[PDB]
C-alpha cells in the first residue's frame, strides 16, 4: 500500500459506517496533481491491537489486486491517526442494497455485465490463488457507470497447506473446504441475488433447515422471467460435486457469449406447479 500525504486528501461527508469506524466520500489529490473521487474509511479512535491488524489487513490483501473489476487501493495513512483507507468510490454503494431500490428496472443485458465484471473479478483473484470466502452481493460495489466491482477482502485467504451459511458451498460449511469451487458456489448464489433484485438467498430459512435442504439438492428457485441461460448456470454452479462446477473463466465466457447473443436471453424459465419453495434439482 501507498502511504499516503493527508494533505491530498480532503473529506467532504459520511456515507457509511463499517465495524472498525466510519466510511466517508472525499476527493485525494494524485501525484500528478489529477483529484480523484474516493471513499475513505477511517480506524475508530481508541482501536485495539486487533482491530488495526485486522483492518490494515484487509487493505493489505486488496492491495495485491490490480484489476477493473476489484476495488482499486489508492493507499493508507498509518503515519498520523486516525488510520485510513483511501479506496476509488462507488457511487451506487453495495450492490444488493442498489437493486432492492430498482426492482425490474434494468434490462437483462444491463444485469447480464453486472454479472460478467464479478466473475471477471473473480477469474482474477482465483487466478491470485485466493479464495474469498464471503463473496455475497453485499460485498460487490458499483459504481455510476454500473460497473461491478468484487471488495471485502476480510474473510480472504491464500490458498495454502463467522462464515455466511446462504453463500456457503455444502463442502465447505460440512468440512471447511475452501476452494475457488466454493467461491464459484458463492457466485450461482451471487447471480441468482442479481436476478431477484436483491432478495435474500433462502429468505429467513432456518441455517440448519439451508444446510440441510442444500445437503438434499435443494436449490433456489427461478427468479420471475429468468432467461434459461442464467437459471442454468446457476444450477452448474451449484453442482453437489465441486469438480463439476464451471471454473471462473468459463463463466465469464458463457457470460460474454450472452451479451454477444442479446437474443439467447429470450428463452425463461419457470417452476409455478412445483412442490415446495426450493426446487429439487435432479439435476
Ligand atoms: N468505495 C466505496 N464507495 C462508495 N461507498 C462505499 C465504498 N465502500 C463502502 N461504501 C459504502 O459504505 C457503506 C458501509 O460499508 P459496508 O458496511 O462495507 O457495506 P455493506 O457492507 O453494504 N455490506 P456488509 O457490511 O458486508 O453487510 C455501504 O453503504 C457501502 O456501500
Ligand atoms: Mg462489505
Amino acid at each position: 500500500a501507498k502511504e499516503l500525504d493527508a494533505t491530498n486528501i480532503s473529506i467532504d461527508k459520511v456515507v457509511g459506517a463499517g465495524e472498525f469506524g466510519e466510511v466517508c466520500s472525499g476527493r485525494l489529490k494524485l501525484p500528478s496533481k489529477k483529484e480523484i473521487s474516493v471513499a475513505i474509511k477511517t480506524l475508530k479512535v481508541g482501536y485495539t491491537e486487533k482491530q488495526r491488524r485486522d483492518f490494515l489487513g484487509e487493505a493489505s490483501i486488496m492491495g495485491q489486486f490490480d484489476h477493473p473489476n476489484i476495488i482499486r487501493l489508492e493507499g493508507v495513512v498509518t503515519k498520523s491517526k486516525p488510520v485510513m483507507i483511501v479506496t476509488e468510490y462507488m457511487e451506487n454503494g453495495s450492490l444488493d442494497s442498489f437493486l432492492r431500490k430498482h426492482d425490474a428496472q434494468f434490462t437483462v443485458i444491463q444485469l447480464v455485465g453486472m454479472l460478467r465484471g464479478i466473475a471477471s473479478g473473480m477469474k482474477y483473484l482465483s487466478d491470485m490463488g485466493y479464495v474469498h470466502r464471503d463473496l455475497a452481493a453485499r460485498n460487490i460495489l458499483i459504481n455510476s457507470n454500473l460497473v461491478c466491482k468484487v471488495s471485502d477482502f476480510g474473510l480472504s485467504r491464500v490458498l495454502e497447506d463467522k462464515i455466511p451459511i446462504r453463500w456457503t458451498s455444502p463442502e465447505a460449511i460440512a468440512y471447511r473446504k475452501f476452494t475457488s469451487a466454493s467461491d464459484v458456489w458463492s457466485y450461482g448464489i451471487v447471480l441468482w441475488e442479481v436476478m431477484s433484485y436483491g432478495e435474500r438467498p433462502y429468505w429467513e430459512m432456518s441455517n440448519q433447515d439451508v444446510i440441510k435442504a442444500v445437503d438434499e439438492g435443494y436449490r433456489l428457485p427461478p427468479p420471475m422471467d429468468c432467461p434459461a441461460a442464467l437459471y442454468q448456470l446457476m444450477l452448474d454452479c451449484w453442482q453437489k460435486d465441486r469438480n463439476n462446477r464451471p471454473k471462473f473463466e468459463q463463466i465469464v465466457s458463457i457470460l460474454d457469449k450472452l451479451i454477444r447473443n442479446p437474443g439467447s436471453l429470450k428463452i425463461i424459465t419457470s417452476a409455478a406447479a412445483r412442490p415446495s419453495n426450493l426446487l429439487l434439482d435432479q439435476s
